């Protein structure tokens, strides 16, 4: 009767289904997979990447950057929504092979430093190569790359360092306000009376209102299905996409229903 | 015309004036200096230290621990109010010479990891040996050592990771509620429109209310003069000490007056 | 045609076969598994652990410590042979649950900091929760715990920070010289012309001579079969154990034969 | 009788005397000060900096990079001889303001991570802002930037991670072999029987022979006076410069004389 073997982080096949660069705005592209969002922003002074997906997506992220004309030494900054392996996986490998710098808040930095281990709810089950944050950003701080400004909005809940990123792009000259907000879900979490997260409910409630007030003409999420995106249908990908109000209110209804069924 | 030399962190002499262990409660002692608070809590399973003072106070903190009968291997945990050199200085040396573990939040951990460098308001002017945090604590989390529970209360403002620690001790059997709250000052800070701290005012206002609601029969601060303590007069040290209400309201009046004179 | 799933570090069942504490000397015990060595040294001032095994062995290491009468707060120091997941796995969890400090050289520390990721030969295939080294030791440095001195001997090869630990114990008063040397194997490594390790051959040759000259009356290795130990037969576990000379010369013959078959 | 104040790292004025970019080869420039070497290598794919000097030289290093036409985002890599404050000072600030990556060995990385604190011989006396190493290099490893290859040669002694860097440049088409070797001095060190460095003598002796065998047509050192350079006289700066043989043999004579006077 020996000890159990180690279990590997296994996800659905659609999360690992590679796709071609899909354009979001004049300077914004989707270079992740069918069910995982990885946003690339091309500026006059380099590129910016937001999230990366599963750890084995590093080679795919570099190939689509080459398709857009972004050499590895042109990737300047890496921004993160939260430091889970399904979104910050290939960050450590991308830093070695691109020379880019990582910007994140203190909570995402300490979670990225230990590779997702010692998670508040998952423990050491979902881990990935660790990476060090190069610049610590605060709530409301602005990050400027090539004339494009990225504003961070802390929305703690899914992770303590969950962050929504906003910036103003253009769509054939006409301006567009992009809001890439993090997941508002609490999958299998203990909500009431969590010793590792005593203020989890208060953080979620304050995060629901934060998403509602984000300046947003076009919302994206780390998982496209959460905001009713569909990367597979190309030009119709953002047709049925939700607003910030509809995304936050739909997640809060699921939160209260999950919080009510935990009391039972 | 050469470049300027490096300037050393020089403080008042009363900050470095060593004193004997002054008793606060049955299990709580003051082992710092006349104008710097370093609290020792002796339990049945070891000791707990809260803050340390200037970096050159390491030898003094160990001598007073020996006076109380606490061997270096008996110091179990190190708690921090905030990670400035005048309070987290000898932490790196204390870890090497005691085998203790450091518990702090994510913001204090990342500031302790770079030794106070790259400060939001002071830059690299006030630095000290860096130390790594061993356990990350959240807001409201409980730390239990030898049957004594320490509850963390985040009060961001002076530093993003400023933390107030509360625990229930006894005074000859009779219970006492101790609240060791951090400094609420903003010395020379840019309050309105700080690019390194855009939500500084909102964090201070939410911290004022946090201190007022702390369960406290006896308040202590990293600087004794902030709460009208006087470690030099021995038995009369806590005579004119302020309450949590009086400490927060007095700091908020100084904050609003300083915030008003910044508009000019 | 999606991307491949993540593969889990799967080892033989005998590596995860728990066993009872087997005594080596008066103060030395084997508390690992049948095919993985985890040595515990009990002193008057606490305990010392050398290696831990697979990451899922943390609970087993704590149970055998309780069998020997070693509370979690009594584990003082953790020493490592090398920072691979099959020997430094549960180190991160053991630090959180015991308050112990980790001592290792600079090469083992940087490999332990990134959880075995970015390995010189294995890449990100074999990973484990990361841990931070608390004390950096040099070649020939002495570590003293409870009157028992541990001397480090750098033997680079298997990993750049591979370390052999030696100490003098007793066997019913009569002294015994224990040498816990690391693995000298190079499983699947590129030996000649490795860009990640240009001096790999010179490091192995200098490590062969280092093991031969270790003061040793009783040799142990991270894998018991490497030194012909057999933890399952209890009192006869060290019967057919090899000497330091026989262990180094046998590994060098396998190294030269492997180095010769790489030229082909 | 209070505790002593903190003392600042104060050096000679000539170390902080700024100078204009002095050309060494077609692609190599000296952009440090009169008595501190900071080498810039301009390639087709960016620039490479070797050492930086005192921590307050960050602004000077950026101004001379602008004089050579190197924007902050064009500095690709930072290489270090050793991690003392008089040569790795502004590294932390240069990383934030340039987006460059730092490459160093494991010993220099762990010393750079704690900002020179806990030095083997100096303790916490000479400290500087800490920085994290992005890429770990081994002995003999090659670093290629813009077609120019940098080979690392470990020469432990002054620091455990002391490193000599070599590369082949041109001088009007004609090739030149540059060797930037680290200091071989042991200022005020305990050489025989150092508990923090038991193999200090063996490391120095093996480092003397390493410098002698470096492929070098033109030698530079972190301090120009060590190799008889004189940055002030412009075109005659390398006139009386020493060879690798003359530099190593002169330092070994001073080492043996210092080692002999320690026995007394
Ligand atoms: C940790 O990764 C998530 N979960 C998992 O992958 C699996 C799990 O559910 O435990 C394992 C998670 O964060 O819960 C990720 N996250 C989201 C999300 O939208 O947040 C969705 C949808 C599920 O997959
Ligand atoms: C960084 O250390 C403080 N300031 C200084 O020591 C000096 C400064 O004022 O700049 C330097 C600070 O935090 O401002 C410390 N802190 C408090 C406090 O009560 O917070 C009081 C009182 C001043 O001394
Ligand atoms: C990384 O762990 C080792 N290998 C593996 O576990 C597997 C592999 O062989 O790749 C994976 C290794 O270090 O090669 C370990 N180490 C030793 C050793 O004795 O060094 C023996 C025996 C094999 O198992
Ligand atoms: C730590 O910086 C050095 N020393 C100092 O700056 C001062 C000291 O001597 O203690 C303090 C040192 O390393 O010894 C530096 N290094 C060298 C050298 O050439 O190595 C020379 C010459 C002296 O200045
Ligand atoms: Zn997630
Ligand atoms: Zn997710
Ligand atoms: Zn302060
Ligand atoms: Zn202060
Ligand atoms: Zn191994
Ligand atoms: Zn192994
Ligand atoms: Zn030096
Ligand atoms: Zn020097």
């Amino acid at each position: 009767a020996p000890l159990p073997q180690l279990r590997a982080y296994t996800v659905d096949a659609s999360w690992l289904q590679p796709m071609a660069p899909l354009q979001v705005a004049d300077h914004t592209w989707q270079i992740g997979t069918e069910d995982l969002t990885a946003l690339l922003v091309q500026t006059a002074e380099g590129a910016v990447l937001l999230d990366g997906g599963m750890p084995q997506m590093a080679g795919h992220l570099l190939d689509n950057m080459k398709l857009r004309g972004v050499a590895p030494q042109d990737l300047r900054l890496i921004l993160l929504s939260h430091a889970h392996a399904d979104h910050a996986g290939p960050v450590a490998e991308l830093k070695r092979r691109t020379g880019a710098h990582v910007a994140a808040n203190a909570e995402t930095a300490v979670l990225l430093a230990r590779g997702g281990s010692n998670d508040l709810h998952f423990g050491d089950g979902i881990t990935y190569p660790p990476a060090s944050a190069d610049r610590i950003i605060m709530d409301g701080e602005v990050v400027t790359v090539g004339g494009i400004a990225f504003t961070a909005h802390f929305m703690p809940g899914h992770t303590p360092g969950s962050t929504a990123w906003t910036w103003t792009d253009t769509r054939d000259g006409k301006p567009v306000r992009i809001a890439y907000a993090d997941s508002l879900s609490a999958p299998g979490y203990q909500l009431k009376g969590n010793p590792r997260y005593p203020r989890l409910i208060e953080d979620y409630k304050r995060s629901f209102a934060t998403v509602r007030a984000l300046p947003c003409d076009l919302l994206l999420t780390p998982h496209p299905g959460a905001s009713n995106w569909n990367y597979a249908v190309g030009s119709k990908a953002s047709a049925e996409a939700l607003t910030c109000n509809a995304y936050a209110d739909a997640a809060e209804k699921k939160f209260d229903a999950q919080l009510a069924r935990e009391t039972a």
